[PDB]
């Protein structure tokens, strides 16, 4: 699993289940191409979004639907969403893990770049 | 000042200076349309973006150019940029303070929403 | 001024009002002895803890009573309290600014040291 | 195991390897009595800190040595160390992952209590 997304709820202190995460990849036209899509499992992580061969070089946008997650719980959050825009595989084949900590009025995101 | 962005460097433990900040107010045709622009002062705070008269009930995008701040220092950051997207003033004249803590492979943004 | 302390609430998106704060400097006996106390204001801070003359070089510890804060709102937080142990005025006189973003199960604390 | 720990370097975007970890347990006579200890693995995880029998109801403190981690890298951190004081196993038997994101002048910790 080259690309991975890990999401947590800071209010309840557990994994953020069913959070719609959308992965786009840039284009020469500078428009966004829909690379992948999925929702986070009961563990709060969405692995198996892409494969080594398919995850080529480029700029990717990982967009997390935080507003929908909260609205479901009955809370109206600040952000409409939270996205992580980065340049992947520039140097070489690296395995990424994107983690995000959620709160109504704050969100935190860290990455963990690792060799295969 | 109903909208002020605050940015702090978490590696050197000081305010992030000269960080480019771009604000975009969503237009009626659903296109991100330029609202404000500026660079964080020496205190890390960027003020004087707009006024309440022209800070209408919409969806704004405060984009902080973190990539260039870090590259200037000689470091190579993970994120292309940090982006906060939210629906402002959808009730009444609220004052919005949006702050962000920066780290090369991590960052988090909080929002303090008050009113005079 | 030398020991400034802001405390935010990442759930309600506002400053944390009346959050107890206890500071302790390390005594020559390696035990923790009292130094200053007070509660955060409406703006979410306490600016009158000590003054240069009393804020000598040593090992300090700002303890923030997070437990009691979250217990009033009805919530049952994970931590008993947020602590920040650090060495003060090592490089001569400096002005410190501790800060914590509070959330039920997760807290974050940044430190900003500026020179007079 | 029932008590797992995680440290993550956010300056380099990698797991924090060889970080000292010391767990304490609230004694009966209100003093910090040693409970368990170890060092983080290649993945940044520290497992087998305690059995599913020693971890009885009490007030545990997890001290993560931040100071030496940064010193070794040439960096001059702000904090002497990260601490996580919490109450465990009062609602019954629980699993506790305790994460920490590090930066020279800022650290963040989150708890993920899972139910067996
Ligand atoms: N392989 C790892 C996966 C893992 C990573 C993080 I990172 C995490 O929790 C946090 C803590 C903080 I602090 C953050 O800012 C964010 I985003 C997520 C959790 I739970 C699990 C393991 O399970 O051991
Ligand atoms: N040096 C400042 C103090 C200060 C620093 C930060 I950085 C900050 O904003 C955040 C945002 C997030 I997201 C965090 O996780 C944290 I911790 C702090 C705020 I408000 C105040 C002064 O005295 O002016």
């Amino acid at each position: 699993c080259p690309l991975m997304v890990k999401v947590l709820d800071a209010v309840r202190g557990s994994p953020a289940i069913n959070v719609a995460v959308h992965v786009f990849r840039k284009a020469a036209d500078d428009t966004w191409e829909p690379f992948a899509s999925g929702k986070t499992s009961e563990s709060g992580e969405l692995h198996g979004l892409t494969t080594e061969e398919e995850f080529v070089e480029g700029i990717y946008k990982v967009e997390i639907d935080t507003k929908s997650y909260w609205k479901a719980l009955g809370i109206s959050p600040f952000h409409e969403h939270a996205e992580v825009v980065f340049t992947a595989n520039d140097s070489g084949p690296r395995r990424y893990t994107i983690a995000a900590l959620l709160s109504p009025y704050s969100y935190s995101t860290t990455a963990v770049v690792t060799n295969p």
